[PDB]
């Protein structure tokens, strides 16, 4: 159900029209001389009933059956017979652009008791109506290009009534295959054996664009020539009903490589110098595509993506170029020039030629363009909205250039596409919308949004935008999966809008403020939610879910954690803290995970159907272009010999406290026989530390913490957190001596009251014990010093004390389960 | 490989002993009059070769085969023949406790060219050696009780040499089934049809304890009587080689329920009052277990978990009770009393009886006990370490009582078990170690650690502790999975140590400081890492992974997010912010997910093998006990009519700034025709807001933000972040007027310089555009006010400005990608 939702049911009903009964499809009646592109779509619908039911819908040319699905254009014999007998409201289609009419009617023809009619105003309107039914029975436009499975059915009925999508609001609506190496090129080679895009590949692109209800394509042009590499390319597009175009610097239906490949035979591409050969270039161009409905790019820039002393009389060079471009069209097409659709794209030295009134002939479409990052540059004023030929918009989902290429994943928030396209429509630009899609994949969702907006931008607003995302998800994964799948698509798109993967690195986010950890943790949360959903899917759904959701999310969550880890590696390495080695390991592991994930996408997902599609490098950019060998491991640093890199931590106060994890001492003096032993992971946070073993005297032992406090401070509250050890050796309890060396020192008895005596047993004892820790505080007078450095000192007086955390409190203390983030520190010897 | 690692290979070798060749196991030779418990283990080993190879190892009674695995005790005929011919070092086993000897020997007996010998010093030492081989060939002790699959093999050889575990350091090592309703009781009923634990159930518990190398059990005693409910219970334990005991208040081999069930027939349980019937109770107790090696609890507390005016002569009551308890043992056992192992547990009014020297007879074991939360209360002094009978330790992994029961999941950090048990051993307590395991599951890992420490505590230290976890993981999931599986077990155990699930709620963690978000996000990260690992497992491994890792992690990560969400719900509801409704929904969803997860564990995992094991309630505690109906939805609050709950936000400064998300205005005046429209999710953070549509004049419109600043502030820097809209309508750019109403106001032109002119194109233009936002700052003079409240005002002057975020900066501003955490605020009308 693309256009009309909730009219096809999975049970039959007397007051509904049966499309499929106990496995057998209803036959499709078609005029055998129907437009060949419409027959192709009808054949695809016949096979779509095959995908649903197990048997193809018989495609017939005579009303043999008592009930029928009758398809065709207004001019085909059966539709023509229906409008003439007023069985169908033909007035609602005659003259209309790309419109279908879908309605059940009783006794359409003699011998037919009841039929579903799909009548198109023209070729494409018939195709669209057919594919509307295709969706109704459960074949997503993405059934091939993103492996979206078809729910098998045994019976289908459709509600009566008259159904339409009306006419599209934008005349030309399509995509540009661009930035296509190495991905799309690798995939076309692996799949078709061709170092070019041939008509097998392009017809497969055409069916998609048509199922999506678009009509337009700029073919790939980096190393290919859509018109020259295969003579069926133009012929197939013309038959199937795609309008072909060329990009802004490819005038006159010549693909750029047709000139490049023969720079030796051809001249220089300077109109005044090389006029003769270039005019011949242009002519055979229009010669090749006359009798098709292709858009003719007119004008002239440079060759490559460069422009072309100028100013007054240079503007008159362009004027001239358009003039004789049009007589060339006239001499070839036979008709006059305004009978051939033409488009003049504007860029650099043209917005400037705009003001003195450089406009093309009235009939020509003026193709505006975005900034390569989704923001429109110029729009028509109220005065020039008049323009008869109308206006286009070229929009980027993918871009190679400044400030850095973006070639890997979708980077376009849903809100950003809509917010800028709604503006585009509201200012009158509605003749051509074409979006740069990179390799097509993985832009599946923005493409669907882009084209659905081009059909009817009026049905989108800020409140209902994500309703579109939810509908898309329900189509791909089913009603039960839809809310959560759309939620993920929206979120990962938004995260990707924050910074492109190619421009993400260790310095993107703020590390001290905790921002890096937030966005890294939060993307992994999204990955966890996508993993949970993935386990609930039916097997036949996993490949589509991975292509539309799981791989983008996993690959980005992994990329984020990699750079976050690099940022932590450098911080700890600067600080001389051997924990740097852990984060170095994480960088390595996440870097390799990135290759694991793309290897899966290419080689394992869908049995390697998409091998090549996910081979763009992404890690190792140094300039704007991806001209470096391959994904490169971000630089990491390691502390040699990390076991003898202990002690010597000195802290600096921040935000009212000095919070210290107990193992980050400045020095530790061992006892007689018993030695300071750190216990990894023990406690609520970093680790614990204790003299071992517990059978030895602790006499003389001490831990020492070096810290800097602002001179304005006169007394402090010292919190020491230890493990909730009980008084096992001696009922009077465990004591330790805390104090600033050079100043006053109190002793703490932290478990004298942890027992089963009535006043303690439930008031203190069981509560503290079930928490596993005890926290004591002394209040200590801070003496004077000239450098501001102090040495806090912890001296145990009984065995088995497990020190865990210290916080000196001079204002900024916050009650909390983990006893606050550790204060800044670094290491010395 | 439990005891000896890296001696069994998957290929054969001339200098190794073949255990399995091309599918055929080597035969096991056993004396047919061998101890019946040893034969049982040998039969289990025969079937373990079946689990590995597909065919069971033939178990034979004569040396028919040229090569053999020869098992038995020192007294069985074949082992006896080997030690006498000095083929085996019998001196290394005679007298030793529970020791095996495993060694290849050539020509052991005539007609046998080569055999692997497994000789035990006694019954249990033989069993242990057999199960050592069981592990060598790949059968985990957890192959049944946690579904750990057996890697199929076609050939196995074992290295030559002499192999042993020596003797255990703790004489009795076992578990207490306790807190066993509703889980273990439900599972036993579902599995065996019995509202009691019968000998089918207990033998299955025995095989586990033996494969784990323990020898001790306190059976379940809440509603069952191990000795009374089934006469094969004692007989099976005696045959298989388990030492049975009873808990601290179950004297004389009587299970508590044997008294409870007949409170009517029996008397009151007051020794002085009801002496006659209680002595008869005690007697038939010892009568029932004489001729077995069971531990006899002596002493007397109350019935229930309560004690029993006292002081001087009351201590003489206990003295007397022990005295005649021992003559009862003497009159029944025939021998004297010190020939029967006895244990006196100490609790409440006994540590006090301790000081005046209340000690039992010298031969009796004194069973100390922890605090029910893993911390030891008393340990022997150097003077009383002398005690001939020795000392025990009762340790909790599970507990019903103060301050709140803990009955759902493992809560014991690995470090905490070790740190307190290493102390226990070092102080001389090495006769009995028994751990309260709840329902056994899901304590699989702490049980293995506990018992492995009881075998040889000397091999554990702070540095190598987690080596044990890694070895355990490699056994359950394979070398390739081990590091990451152990990492997860360690972490989730640590997190659970921070607070028990039953005591977790909205107020556990600090929300303002971001601590709640940290621990919630971090547990979900652990879940994501466990999910990733789960997808790499072979199918046959998934059930074990879910039981030992995935379900604890998912269930806790979900529980944490639930309470975190509740905490957010209440904060936003207090603040009158309709976002509260989102968090209410999350509480509901996570609450139901908790039931999804346990439904899976019970009913779907392993085809419902474990149905009942995971039915403990956990959500809805109000006191210490789980006496409430069922898991209950934590209380949430919702803002009625949340669409008309906009505007009226007023902010309070914190930490040097006022950070405002653009949609949290105090008031918004609409324009003529164009209306303030908020665009969900748009931008880097909360959302965007803009006058729509863009075709209307914006004259007069404004947003207003109300905020409180400390009176000490005289001027501010105001940062406004908008979308990077370009100057599409008018090349001079977009302008807006920012200022404090009642004070000065500057205007900002944020895109006058976003174009392709040479000085802008790569310096500013492409960088800002690819970032999707622009940030401008004015510096504004702050005027005087008496309440400290100000009204910042944003007035657009051109169409299409997308406001996203504001931060007024008076010191605390931090450069960051998201422009800082939003400042505190609330809502009014
Ligand atoms: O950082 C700042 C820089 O941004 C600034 O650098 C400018 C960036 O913008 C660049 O213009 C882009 C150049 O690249 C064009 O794409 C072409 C398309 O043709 C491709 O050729 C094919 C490649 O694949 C092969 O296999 C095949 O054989 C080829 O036919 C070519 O690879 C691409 O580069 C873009 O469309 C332009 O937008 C500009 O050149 C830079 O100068 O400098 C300042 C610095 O501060
Ligand atoms: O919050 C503070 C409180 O902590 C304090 O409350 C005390 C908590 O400690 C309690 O002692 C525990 C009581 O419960 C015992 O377990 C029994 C075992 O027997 C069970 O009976 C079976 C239940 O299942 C049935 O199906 C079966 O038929 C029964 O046989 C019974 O359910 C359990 O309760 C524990 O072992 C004790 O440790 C103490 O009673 C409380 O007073 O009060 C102060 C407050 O501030
Ligand atoms: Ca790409
Ligand atoms: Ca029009
Ligand atoms: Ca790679
Ligand atoms: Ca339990
Ligand atoms: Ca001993
Ligand atoms: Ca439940
Ligand atoms: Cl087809
Ligand atoms: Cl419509
Ligand atoms: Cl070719
Ligand atoms: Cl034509
Ligand atoms: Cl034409
Ligand atoms: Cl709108
Ligand atoms: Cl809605
Ligand atoms: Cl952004
Ligand atoms: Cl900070
Ligand atoms: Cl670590
Ligand atoms: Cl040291
Ligand atoms: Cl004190
Ligand atoms: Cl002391
Ligand atoms: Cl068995
Ligand atoms: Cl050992
Ligand atoms: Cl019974
Ligand atoms: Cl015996
Ligand atoms: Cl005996
Ligand atoms: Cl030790
Ligand atoms: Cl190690
Ligand atoms: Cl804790
Ligand atoms: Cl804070
Ligand atoms: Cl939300
Ligand atoms: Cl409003
Ligand atoms: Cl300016
Ligand atoms: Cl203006």
């Amino acid at each position: 159900a693309g256009d009309n939702k909730g009219i096809t049911y999975e049970e039959l009903n007397p007051e509904r029209f049966t499309l499929l009964e106990k496995g057998t499809p209803t036959n499709i009646l078609i005029d055998e001389n129907e437009d060949q592109g419409v027959m192709i779509a009808a054949t695809n619908l016949s096979e779509d009933f095959g995908r649903v039911s197990g048997t193809n819908a018989p495609l017939i040319f005579l009303p043999d059956n008592e009930r029928l699905i009758i398809v065709g254009t207004l001019e085909s014999r059966y539709i023509k017979e229906l409008t003439e007998n007023r069985k169908i409201k033909g007035d609602e289609l005659k003259g209309k652009n790309e419109k279908y009419l879908m309605t059940v009617v009783d006794n359409p023809l003699p011998g037919v008791k009841e039929a579903l009619i799909i009548a198109g105003s023209d070729k494409r309107g018939a195709i669209y109506g057919i594919y509307e039914l295709s969706e109704q029975i459960g074949v997503s436009p993405w059934y091939d290009w993103a492996d979206v499975p078809v729910k098998p059915q045994q019976n289908l009925s459709i509600e009566r009534g008259s159904y339409t999508a009306d006419e599209p609001a934008v005349t030309y609506r399509g995509i540009f295959l661009n930035d296509e190496a190495p991905a799309l090129t690798s995939w076309v080679e692996n799949t078709y054996g061709t170092k070019y895009g041939d008509h097998r590949f392009y017809s497969r692109v055409f069916e998609l664009i048509l199922r999506l209800r678009g009509n337009f394509l700029w073919p790939a042009m980096w190393d290919w020539s859509f018109y020259g590499d295969d003579p069926l390319n133009s012929k197939t597009a013309d038959t199937m009903g795609i309008i072909m175009g060329t990009s802004h610097h490819e005038p006159m239906a010549r693909n750029h490589q047709e000139w490049a490949r023969n720079r030796d035979k051809y001249g220089v591409w300077d109109y005044t110098s090389n006029q003769e050969v270039i005019d011949q270039f242009f002519r055979e161009g229009i010669e090749r595509v006359k009798d098709t409905d292709d858009l003719i790019t007119i004008g002239m820039r440079g060759d490559g993506d460069t422009p072309m002393p100028s100013d007054e009389d240079n503007m008159r060079l362009l004027e001239r170029i358009i003039k004789n471009q049009r007589e060339i069209i006239g001499d070839v097409t036979g008709e006059s020039p305004e009978k051939t659709p033409q488009v003049w794209a504007i860029y650099k030295e043209v917005q400037r030629y705009f003001d003195l009134g450089l406009r093309p002939p009235e009939d020509v479409i003026i193709l505006l363009s975005d900034d390569n990052w989704g923001n429109v540059r110029r729009l028509p004023t109220e005065e020039e909205r008049d323009h008869p030929g109308g206006w286009g918009m070229y929009y980027h989902f993918d871009y190679v250039g400044a400030p850095r290429s973006s070639k890997w994943l979708n980077i376009s928030p849903i809100q950003n596409i809509w917010e800028q396209m709604q503006l585009t429509y509201d200012y009158g630009v509605d003749e051509l919308w074409v979006a740069n899609v990179g390799d097509l994949k993985p832009m599946e969702y923005p493409i669907t949004l882009f084209l659905d907006m081009a059909w009817d931008p009026t049905r989108f607003n800020a409140e209902n935008l994500l309703d579109h995302t939810r509908s898309f998800a329900a189509q791909q994964f089913g009603e039960d999966q839809a809310d959560e799948a759309a939620r993920i698509i929206n979120l990962y798109s938004k995260y990707n809008g924050r910074v492109t993967p190619e421009m993400l690195d260790r310095n993107t986010y703020n590390l001290e403020s905790g921002e890096w950890k937030k966005v890294s943790d939060e993307y992994i949360k999204l990955e966890a939610e996508a993993l949970r959903q993935y386990l609930t899917l039916e097997p036949e759904q996993r490949d589509a879910y991975k292509q539309l959701i799981l791989y983008p999310v996993q690959a980005m969550a992994n990329l984020y954690e990699m750079y976050y880890s690099q940022a932590m590696n450098h911080k700890l390495y600067r600080e001389n803290n051997p924990m740097a080695n852990y984060w170095a390991d994480r960088v390595e592991e996440t870097f390799n995970r990135d290759a694991e994930l793309s290897h899966d996408y290419n080689k394992v997902m869908a049995n390697g159907k998409w091998d090549g599609m996910m081979t763009q490098k992404k890690i190792g950019y140094r300039s704007w272009n991806d001209n470096f060998p391959a994904d490169t491991l971000p630089q990491i640093f390691r502390i040699e010999n990390p076991e003898e890199a202990t002690g010597g931590y000195v802290f600096t106060a921040r935000d009212g406290v000095v919070v210290i994890e107990a193992e980050h001492y400045f020095e530790a003096k061992d006892a007689e026989e018993a030695k300071w032993t750190v216990i990894p992971y023990m406690g609520r946070t970093l680790s614990s530390i204790a003299l071992m073993p517990y059978t030895k005297e602790v006499e003389g032992a001490s831990l020492s913490y070096r810290m800097q406090i602002p001179d304005e401070v006169s007394e402090v509250k010292v919190h020491v957190v230890v493990k909730s050890t009980l008084p096992f050796h001696d009922p009077k309890g465990h004591e330790y001596r805390v104090g600033f060396e050079g100043g006053s020192k109190e002793i703490v008895n932290f478990n004298w009251n942890l027992n089963e005596e009535p006043e303690n047993i439930y008031s203190v004892f069981y509560p503290t014990v079930a928490s596993r820790v005890v926290k004591k505080d002394v209040t200590l007078d801070l003496h004077d010093t000239d450098d501001g450095f102090y040495t806090l000192t912890l001296e145990p007086l009984d065995p088995g004390i497990v020190f865990q955390k210290i916080v000196v409190d001079f204002g900024g203390y916050e009650e909390s389960r983990l006893f606050m983030e550790e204060s800044p520190n670094k290491r010395i010897e």
